[PDB]
């Protein structure tokens, strides 16, 4: 990646916006894994983590389907060559008129957690095929969901009594534990749960046959190996669900897209004081650093210039490029000293970073090279 | 501002974006009263907080200046046609290919708080006015600047020696106490520590004409009028430490003209109830026209479009953002009469660090504007 990196500043010594270098081949050698990791699950990428046109055409062509969160996400999903008959509109608050395009398009599985939504697909989106989704927190995952998401318990069998009575078609479950999980036992508890709906909608009259598990999965690599929650998720789909007359499927975005991008970007200014080194790049936490406010992300970046093996390392602050004192990219970090020009980069920077790009101050833009 | 948001989704039946209202008429009153206020002051407006062309054009024609903070926002207000001669590049950090835009452009003069800037401008700008920024805080700011900008006393001799000898002109001191200021007490220290580093710059044989009492300040108003708790205390700060007719006096003012501006009008789009807690989904978000909510703890209250009875109930309610994620919440908690689906609401004031800082996550944060 160094090398790679290196090669594109040599081959564009006029580049000045910060760059995304992105490899499709990762993300199809991740699907592969996938594969191995969820024999019986399939994928449903989630596109708000990253809606770069070459990831979406990447997965499209591996065979992985896709978890649409608006109008505007169906589209740019059907623009790429997919089925809308691939994609899930997994998301429990739609719009009447994305509801209407959504219908119209084909797109007709959908998510749901209150009899307001019902009324509303009863109205425009009739034979909608929805899934229920119910709340099932991590309390360790890096990103919460659970009040806003989600039926409680006590509420199941009415909104399925009720969605039946609207004559509404239940096909499944799903859940999301929260986005960035590591706990495995947060998904074993959410698919006992699930079974449990699950049965409630069978005694209720419907014929539910899709379990989703939703998202919050990493693909963490030690020593250049996938981790194997997997193990954990396939025990409690064998111990619940161990008919082949379900279908499992799942949502995840930063699985495949963590690692699909680095973020290069350039020391443009220098302050030294009393021994603290300062330096400001032109990227932010209003670009691609915004995990660094939503997600607790304290991420070290690898300088592209060579350094001996006994450099003196400084104390570092790594600042944002706006006007904001809240915009840090890193407070703290020990590092060789850097100079005005130097380009680094930040390893495994595809999830939830060029999507939540601003314009904030006139800056926010970035180029993609691509392999 | 009601009977305007009605007449406007009356005239345009097809409405479904989220959609700001936005009123000219409403900067250029408060233009006018800045001069009452702050007659020895020109304002350099903060293109960063709002950069609406309507507004920035409107600015343009009342012979208000400007405060870019990048090339991008160089570039928006040359296009509206003002002279180079009216914008500050007043920020400390700039890329030595903005430097050489800046510099194409004729925008020749800028602020700096370290040594490594002034290496910079010698560099790429050797001709570039200097404004030296000083760190002088309000603790009680909503956002803090201090941290990140702003000489510290300690290196302010040093600094402004280190210009002399590249030969660049200092012509003068700036601070920010910090963004959403309402502490009139840091602003008489912010000026008399710059008249301290003024004095400085002279003793180094700099000939600085300028003062620069950066942003903050809300245009506050109780029954029609400007409150001027703020703006009496910087006029006795002035005439303490800058009473000298050669003296230029400027202010970077964001959100004082910015916030009035607009109203964002949002409907309601999705609806649960449960256990007598009425929670809303709108076709907004704190990804949309709603970051102040998480970076400036803005807890914002709509006022309903519909027409209630005056004994009608009010209800618990919670304002959810429209997107997947879990802490775009607009309002945890607030007390409002029910709404349905289809229910159309409104901001007010809500045109500062609102519009510009929104992003299409999840596919949302499309937003039309209506002018006037
Ligand atoms: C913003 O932090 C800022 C402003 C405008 O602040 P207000 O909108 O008036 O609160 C002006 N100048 C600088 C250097 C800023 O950083
Ligand atoms: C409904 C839903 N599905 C999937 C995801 C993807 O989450 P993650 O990127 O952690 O796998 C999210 C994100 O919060 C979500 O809200």
């Amino acid at each position: 990646m160094n090398s790679v990196v290196n090669n594109i500043l040599k081959a564009h010594p006029h580049q000045t916006k910060s760059f995304y270098v992105s490899s499709p081949k990762i993300v199809e050698d991740l699907i592969d894994q996938w594969t191995i990791l969820f024999p019986r699950v399939t994928p449903h990428y989630a596109v708000k983590c990253n809606n770069d046109e070459v990831l979406l055409k990447t997965m499209c062509d591996k065979n992985v389907n896709f978890d649409c969160a608006s109008s505007s996400e169906i589209k740019k999903v059907i623009q790429i060559g997919v089925s809308p008959s691939r994609i899930i509109f997994a998301h429990t608050m739609k719009t009447i008129d994305d509801l209407i395009f959504a219908k119209d398009q084909g797109v007709d599985i959908a998510t749901f957690d209150s009899s307001f939504e019902l009324d509303k697909i009863h109205t425009y989106h009739p034979n909608c095929k929805m899934i229920l989704r119910i709340r099932c927190d991590d309390p360790n995952a890096a990103v919460q969901l659970g009040n806003k998401f989600g039926a409680n318990e006590d509420e199941i069998r009415h909104l399925l009594e009720y969605a039946k009575q609207l004559d509404i078609e239940v096909i499944g479950i799903s859940f999301h534990v929260g986005s960035g999980s590591r706990n495995p036992e947060a998904y074993y508890r959410a698919i006992k749960s699930s079974k449990e709906a699950f049965n409630e909608a069978i005694s209720v009259g419907h014929k539910p046959y899709i379990l989703d598990i939703g998202g919050g999965l990493h693909a963490d690599i030690d020593e250049g190996e996938l981790s194997t929650m997997s193990d954990y998720i396939n025990d409690a789909i064998k111990d619940f669900f161990p008919e082949d007359t379900v279908t499992i499927v799942a949502e995840p975005g930063r699985f495949f897209a963590e690692h699909y991008s680095v973020l290069a970007t350039q020391v443009i200014g220098k302050r030294v004081r009393d021994g603290l080194y300062e330096y400001f790049f032109n990227e932010s936490t209003y670009g691609g650093f915004s995990n660094v406010i939503f997600e607790k992300s304290v991420p070290t970046p690898q300088l592209l210039r060579d350094v001996p093996d006994d450099e003196e390392y400084v104390p570092s602050v790594l600042y944002g490029c706006t006007c904001d004192g809240v915009d840090v990219i890193n407070h703290n970090v020990a590092l060789p000293e850097l100079h005005i020009g130097d380009w680094v980069y930040f390893p495994s920077w595809g999830a939830y970073t060029n999507v939540l790009t601003t314009s904030f101050n006139g800056f926010g833009e970035y180029d993609v090279y691509y392999i």
